[PDB]
């Protein structure tokens, strides 16, 4: 399926965007998950680095959290299920950190792209557009 492979491609991006803390990657991430999000889903990533345990305040560039996709189920019926694992390095040390397993169940839908300028479908040019996220302990 074309659909599939598509899909997967966007849960993968998006998950990936959403999960992965890099300071020197944040800002494009952060509007990458922003543009893909609805407000409701987008208000509710960002509320992790409002405030002064905001997670970039809290970091700064001594923890990186890297993300590998594992597998990746769309359902057709407007959820997707993602598998994957999260690496946390504390940047200034040395070792391999701790990595855990998650699977994020994503809720999206495809918007309409003529609705949107030349400039925001180069970055989102199906109007993939997330409704819903979760993410639960494997």
């Amino acid at each position: 399926s074309y659909d599939t492979v598509m899909d997967k491609y966007w849960l993968s991006q998006y998950v990936i965007a959403r999960e992965t803390y890099d300071w020197y990657t944040l800002q494009k991430d952060y509007e990458t998950v922003g543009m893909l999000s609805s407000p409701s889903e987008g208000q509710s990533y960002a509320s992790q680095f409002q405030g002064d345990k905001a997670l970039d305040k809290q970091y700064g560039s001594n923890v990186r959290t890297s993300v590998t996709i594992v597998s990746i189920v769309p359902n057709g019926k407007g959820i997707g299920t993602v598998r994957f694992a999260k690496t946390t390095k504390r940047t200034n040390e040395t070792g391999d950190g701790e990595t855990t397993h998650w699977i994020a169940t994503i809720g999206y839908q495809y918007v309409n792209p003529s609705l949107m300028s030349e400039s925001a479908r180069l970055t989102n040019p199906l109007g993939f557009n997330v409704t819903s996220y979760r993410v639960d302990p494997e």
